[PDB]
Protein backbone atom coordinates (compact mmCIF):
# COMPACT_ATOMS: atom_id res chain seq x y z
CA UNK A 1 0.00 0.00 0.00
CA UNK A 2 1.10 3.57 -0.62
CA UNK A 3 1.65 6.13 2.10
CA UNK A 4 2.86 9.70 2.67
CA UNK A 5 6.37 10.22 4.07
CA UNK A 6 5.50 13.33 6.10
CA UNK A 7 8.93 13.88 7.74
CA UNK A 8 12.28 12.17 8.22
CA UNK A 9 12.74 9.47 10.84
CA UNK A 10 16.40 9.92 11.86
CA UNK A 11 15.75 12.56 14.54
CA UNK A 12 17.05 13.07 18.10
CA UNK A 13 14.23 12.85 20.68
CA UNK A 14 13.96 16.65 21.00
CA UNK A 15 13.33 17.13 17.28
CA UNK A 16 10.95 14.14 17.32
CA UNK A 17 8.79 15.83 19.98
CA UNK A 18 8.71 19.00 17.85
CA UNK A 19 7.54 16.92 14.88
CA UNK A 20 4.62 15.51 16.87
CA UNK A 21 3.50 19.05 17.72
CA UNK A 22 3.35 20.05 14.04
CA UNK A 23 1.58 16.84 13.00
CA UNK A 24 -1.15 17.05 15.64
CA UNK A 25 -2.66 19.90 13.58
CA UNK A 26 -3.39 17.49 10.71
CA UNK A 27 -5.45 14.93 12.65
CA UNK A 28 -9.13 14.76 11.68
CA UNK A 29 -11.41 13.26 14.36
CA UNK A 30 -14.25 12.34 12.08
CA UNK A 31 -16.93 9.70 12.73
CA UNK A 32 -16.52 6.28 11.13
CA UNK A 33 -20.11 5.16 10.56
CA UNK A 34 -21.18 1.86 9.06
CA UNK A 35 -19.31 -1.38 9.19
CA UNK A 36 -15.85 -2.00 7.70
CA UNK A 37 -15.22 -4.80 5.26
CA UNK A 38 -11.49 -5.25 5.93
CA UNK A 39 -9.74 -4.62 9.26
CA UNK A 40 -5.97 -4.64 9.82
CA UNK A 41 -4.18 -5.32 13.10
CA UNK A 42 -0.55 -4.33 13.66
CA UNK A 43 1.93 -5.79 16.12
CA UNK A 44 5.66 -5.58 16.69
CA UNK A 45 8.22 -7.82 18.35
CA UNK A 46 11.92 -7.61 19.20
CA UNK A 47 13.20 -11.22 18.99
CA UNK A 48 16.38 -11.41 21.02
CA UNK A 49 17.86 -8.01 20.29
CA UNK A 50 18.87 -5.92 17.27
CA UNK A 51 16.20 -7.47 15.04
CA UNK A 52 12.69 -6.04 15.08
CA UNK A 53 9.66 -7.72 13.52
CA UNK A 54 6.54 -5.94 12.24
CA UNK A 55 3.43 -7.99 11.40
CA UNK A 56 0.23 -6.79 9.75
CA UNK A 57 -2.84 -9.05 9.58
CA UNK A 58 -5.85 -8.15 7.42
CA UNK A 59 -9.22 -9.69 8.40
CA UNK A 60 -12.67 -9.79 6.88
CA UNK A 61 -15.39 -8.34 9.09
CA UNK A 62 -17.63 -9.62 10.66
CA UNK A 63 -16.27 -13.14 10.11
CA UNK A 64 -12.71 -12.26 11.28
CA UNK A 65 -11.38 -14.59 8.59
CA UNK A 66 -7.69 -13.96 7.92
CA UNK A 67 -7.10 -12.57 4.42
CA UNK A 68 -3.42 -11.60 4.42
CA UNK A 69 -0.37 -11.59 6.66
CA UNK A 70 2.71 -9.50 5.88
CA UNK A 71 5.90 -9.27 7.89
CA UNK A 72 9.06 -7.18 7.83
CA UNK A 73 12.30 -7.68 9.77
CA UNK A 74 14.76 -4.90 10.36
CA UNK A 75 17.06 -3.17 12.78
CA UNK A 76 15.62 -1.01 15.57
CA UNK A 77 17.62 2.20 16.07
CA UNK A 78 15.58 4.48 18.37
CA UNK A 79 15.06 3.79 22.10
CA UNK A 80 11.69 3.15 23.71
CA UNK A 81 10.51 6.46 25.19
CA UNK A 82 6.85 6.68 26.28
CA UNK A 83 5.25 9.21 23.96
CA UNK A 84 7.79 8.59 21.17
CA UNK A 85 6.82 5.01 20.25
CA UNK A 86 6.29 5.90 16.54
CA UNK A 87 9.93 6.90 16.13
CA UNK A 88 11.00 3.44 17.32
CA UNK A 89 8.36 1.33 15.52
CA UNK A 90 7.08 3.48 12.64
CA UNK A 91 9.77 2.81 10.02
CA UNK A 92 9.46 -0.99 10.27
CA UNK A 93 5.66 -0.78 10.19
CA UNK A 94 5.86 1.28 6.99
CA UNK A 95 8.13 -1.27 5.33
CA UNK A 96 5.53 -3.95 6.11
CA UNK A 97 2.75 -1.61 4.96
CA UNK A 98 4.44 -1.28 1.55
CA UNK A 99 4.02 -5.02 0.99
CA UNK A 100 0.33 -5.08 1.90
CA UNK A 101 -1.93 -5.80 -1.07
CA UNK A 102 -5.34 -5.75 0.66
CA UNK A 103 -6.53 -2.23 1.44
CA UNK A 104 -8.03 -2.12 4.95
CA UNK A 105 -10.92 0.13 5.92
CA UNK A 106 -9.61 0.51 9.50
CA UNK A 107 -6.21 -0.21 11.07
CA UNK A 108 -5.84 -1.07 14.76
CA UNK A 109 -2.50 -0.46 16.46
CA UNK A 110 -1.04 -1.75 19.73
CA UNK A 111 -0.67 1.58 21.50
CA UNK A 112 -2.48 4.86 22.02
CA UNK A 113 -3.81 7.28 19.48
CA UNK A 114 -5.32 10.49 20.83
CA UNK A 115 -4.75 9.40 24.45
CA UNK A 116 -1.22 10.81 24.34
CA UNK A 117 0.57 13.76 26.03
CA UNK A 118 0.79 15.59 22.67
CA UNK A 119 -2.42 14.13 21.17
CA UNK A 120 -0.42 12.08 18.62
CA UNK A 121 0.19 8.51 19.67
CA UNK A 122 1.49 5.94 17.21
CA UNK A 123 -2.05 5.11 15.98
CA UNK A 124 -2.66 8.76 15.12
CA UNK A 125 0.83 9.26 13.67
CA UNK A 126 0.69 6.23 11.37
CA UNK A 127 -2.87 7.23 10.43
CA UNK A 128 -1.48 10.47 8.99
CA UNK A 129 1.04 8.47 6.94
CA UNK A 130 -1.36 5.91 5.51
CA UNK A 131 -4.52 8.08 5.42
CA UNK A 132 -6.87 5.29 6.57
CA UNK A 133 -9.03 5.39 9.73
CA UNK A 134 -7.00 4.14 12.67
CA UNK A 135 -7.55 3.16 16.29
CA UNK A 136 -5.09 2.70 19.11
CA UNK A 137 -5.76 -0.11 21.57
CA UNK A 138 -3.40 -0.26 24.55
CA UNK A 139 -3.11 -2.62 27.50
CA UNK A 140 -2.02 0.17 29.90
CA UNK A 141 -2.50 3.90 30.33
CA UNK A 142 -0.05 6.43 28.90
CA UNK A 143 -2.00 9.65 29.41
CA UNK A 144 -5.37 10.77 30.74
CA UNK A 145 -7.55 10.32 33.82
CA UNK A 146 -10.59 8.07 34.34
CA UNK A 147 -12.55 6.14 36.95
CA UNK A 148 -12.10 2.37 36.80
CA UNK A 149 -15.16 0.82 35.10
CA UNK A 150 -17.24 -1.85 36.81
CA UNK A 151 -15.97 -5.41 36.61
CA UNK A 152 -18.90 -6.54 34.43
CA UNK A 153 -18.10 -7.28 30.79
CA UNK A 154 -18.58 -4.27 28.45
CA UNK A 155 -18.57 -1.76 31.33
CA UNK A 156 -16.66 1.35 30.34
CA UNK A 157 -15.55 4.85 31.30
CA UNK A 158 -14.34 7.85 29.35
CA UNK A 159 -10.66 8.83 29.39
CA UNK A 160 -10.19 12.54 30.03
CA UNK A 161 -7.68 15.32 29.54
CA UNK A 162 -9.23 17.90 31.84
CA UNK A 163 -12.67 18.49 30.36
CA UNK A 164 -11.96 16.88 26.98
CA UNK A 165 -12.58 13.22 26.12
CA UNK A 166 -9.54 11.49 24.59
CA UNK A 167 -10.60 7.85 24.66
CA UNK A 168 -12.33 5.25 26.77
CA UNK A 169 -11.46 2.43 29.17
CA UNK A 170 -13.32 -0.81 28.44
CA UNK A 171 -13.64 -3.91 30.62
CA UNK A 172 -13.58 -6.32 27.72
CA UNK A 173 -13.07 -9.30 30.05
CA UNK A 174 -14.43 -9.87 33.54
CA UNK A 175 -11.63 -10.40 36.03
CA UNK A 176 -9.04 -8.89 33.68
CA UNK A 177 -7.62 -5.41 33.43
CA UNK A 178 -9.46 -3.10 31.02
CA UNK A 179 -8.13 -1.90 27.67
CA UNK A 180 -7.48 1.73 26.72
CA UNK A 181 -9.05 2.73 23.38
CA UNK A 182 -8.49 6.02 21.55
CA UNK A 183 -9.08 7.24 17.99
CA UNK A 184 -6.11 7.65 15.67
CA UNK A 185 -6.73 9.57 12.45
CA UNK A 186 -10.06 9.77 10.59
CA UNK A 187 -11.73 8.35 13.73
CA UNK A 188 -13.52 9.72 16.80
CA UNK A 189 -14.06 8.49 20.35
CA UNK A 190 -17.58 7.13 19.83
CA UNK A 191 -16.68 5.24 16.64
CA UNK A 192 -13.49 3.73 18.03
CA UNK A 193 -15.44 2.50 21.07
CA UNK A 194 -18.18 1.04 18.86
CA UNK A 195 -15.65 -0.65 16.57
CA UNK A 196 -13.35 -2.12 19.23
CA UNK A 197 -16.41 -3.57 21.00
CA UNK A 198 -17.52 -5.16 17.71
CA UNK A 199 -13.94 -6.42 17.17
CA UNK A 200 -13.72 -8.09 20.62
CA UNK A 201 -15.11 -11.60 21.03
CA UNK A 202 -16.81 -12.61 24.30
CA UNK A 203 -14.33 -14.20 26.68
CA UNK A 204 -11.38 -12.28 25.23
CA UNK A 205 -9.66 -9.16 26.51
CA UNK A 206 -7.91 -8.11 23.27
CA UNK A 207 -9.72 -7.29 19.98
CA UNK A 208 -9.26 -9.80 17.18
CA UNK A 209 -7.08 -7.58 14.88
CA UNK A 210 -4.26 -7.00 17.36
CA UNK A 211 -4.66 -10.34 19.16
CA UNK A 212 -4.15 -12.18 15.86
CA UNK A 213 -1.28 -9.85 14.88
CA UNK A 214 0.39 -10.64 18.20
CA UNK A 215 -0.06 -14.38 17.57
CA UNK A 216 1.76 -14.22 14.21
CA UNK A 217 4.46 -12.13 15.82
CA UNK A 218 5.21 -15.22 17.90
CA UNK A 219 4.73 -17.83 15.16
CA UNK A 220 6.94 -15.96 12.66
CA UNK A 221 10.00 -15.88 14.95
CA UNK A 222 13.25 -16.34 13.00
MG1 LIG B 1 4.97 -1.79 30.08
MG1 LIG C 1 1.67 -8.04 21.37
Amino acid sequence: MDYRQLHRWDLPPEEAIKVQNELRKKIKLTPYEGEPEYVAGVDLSFPGKEEGLAVIVVLEYPSFKILEVVSERGEITFPYIPGLLAFRQGPLFLKAWEKLRTKPDVVVFDGQGLAHPRKLGIASHMGLFIEIPTIGVAKSRLYGTFKMPEDKRCSWSYLYDGEEIIGCVIRTKEGSAPIFVSPGHLMDVESSKRLIKAFTLPGRRIPEPTRLAHIYTQRLKK
